[PDB]
């Protein structure tokens, strides 16, 4: 049935691997995903953020083995806003994964095949993803799930 | 009497439930409370500090769910300073929280009805707040108080 | 003899007591004691360190309690440069503690009346200081020394 | 036969001391070996990297040591540049240490006599570096190096 299926990153159930065998299509929230959640405002008006260098080759993986990547505010950058790119993309929804860190992303992460939870997302959004990850966020969290979504897909 | 309720933080006691559904302001530090306590300084004269992500959408919450947020020295900006907002907003002492992360906060955190210190503040301050964090300083500590509040106050 | 006194920061001995309610001058390394050790370097020629908010209050109350500050390259900026101010200070060696954390600083740690070496310092430096702080580097280690210093001299 | 000599960072084999007595050219990564592997990105086109001070002194120190120090893309800066410079220093392989964090290193880091990832690295890494380091990568884990290194060469 849904049992463990071993990984480099922890066992994951056959559910989930039967879950992103189906993915083609990878949302990213920014903020505590790709960065630590943290912007570093400066007196002279700057504002910066943190992205983790190891995510950045696992987008690239997907998406050269044929997972797009969209960045919810190269790749292609709140409910409607899914719904708008799934239908430019004429993607089914069962065919999404969604990586989120707050509680703010749930009812995206309700429609998606496969929601994803940051270790350290926010403590309400853990019980509801469908995989949650070893790493935080801004530390490698979205390349452990590329090289799940690989894995599933016999890509790697 | 005062026993434990569950939350997604972990539990709380009954006493903490019974002060934070009287709070209608919130007054937050901001070293070491909505910033990890580090000023990024640099040779050309900049002047950094990181806030989250996470927090700014607690205070959002609170705001709107009727918590007036105010930041010792959007949103208003020692023991006088206090004393002139709670007569300015005519707020009751018993009807404020607070959360800090050094010892010079405790005159302050003294005279409000919910004192919070974050996780990993000063070690002298963690036994005299009525309530220590889990999240650390510029971690999200400050979403776990507006989160906590928002529930005693039955809006969560 | 030398057994444990409790703090706020776990026990220390009497030993450690004894040395620090010698001490009037404090010395402390920038890099890995008041910083990360991190250096935040940029393309466009920038230059940053992260120092504590708490270290800096330390430092303000040893300096009002009589401890003077002294930054190994307002407070006051090898083996040599140590001796050049304990002269012009007239200080005695054991009267100063020093804040390292790489195993260059030991030959003037050798000759202070305390020496102290961060959580997190050089692993060859823990065996030799006197006192190895709880806390890490540039988070608040130099705090928790200011503290003990006025804890053992009875100002704090 | 390969047991354990001890370390201040813990336990050795002889297998690895034996292979980092011989090495006298060591590369290194950038992203996530000497620094945090995040890049800290502002609005205002800046591109910032966080190094620590401890490996640029276990740097200097094998420099001066007889070992060379090399940082793939002062020092001398995929599978055919490792090989440029082996031919450009005429070094022998088994003289090679690299340090990587990133499965995208692992064909270089096959041909040399001591495969290092750091602690933190990338975990389809771990198992196929001669050692792991203790420390996290921009945390120390060269300087760790460094000083095995140095170590195992009667140097320090």
């Amino acid at each position: 049935a849904d049992a463990q299926l071993a990984t480099c990153y922890g066992p994951v159930s056959q559910a989930f691997v039967d879950r992103a065998a189906k993915i083609r299509l990878l949302i990213l929230d920014v903020d505590g995903v790709l960065s630590d959640g943290l912007i570093y405002m400066g007196n002279h008006g700057e504002e910066l953020k943190a992205f983790n260098v190891r995510d950045g080759y696992g987008i690239r993986c997907a998406l050269t083995s044929g997972i797009e990547v969209a960045i919810i505010t190269i790749t292609h950058l709140k409910l409607l806003a899914f719904r708008d790119l799934t239908d430019k993309l004429h993607v089914r929804p069962e065919e999404v994964a969604y990586i989120g860190d707050d509680l703010i992303d749930w009812p995206v992460m309700a429609e998606v095949g496969l929601s994803v939870a940051v270790a350290d997302a926010h403590p309400l959004l853990l019980p509801r993803a469908n995989y949650v990850t070893r790493i935080n966020g801004g530390r490698g969290a979205v390349r452990e799930v590329c090289d799940l979504l690989l894995l599933a897909q016999g890509k790697l």
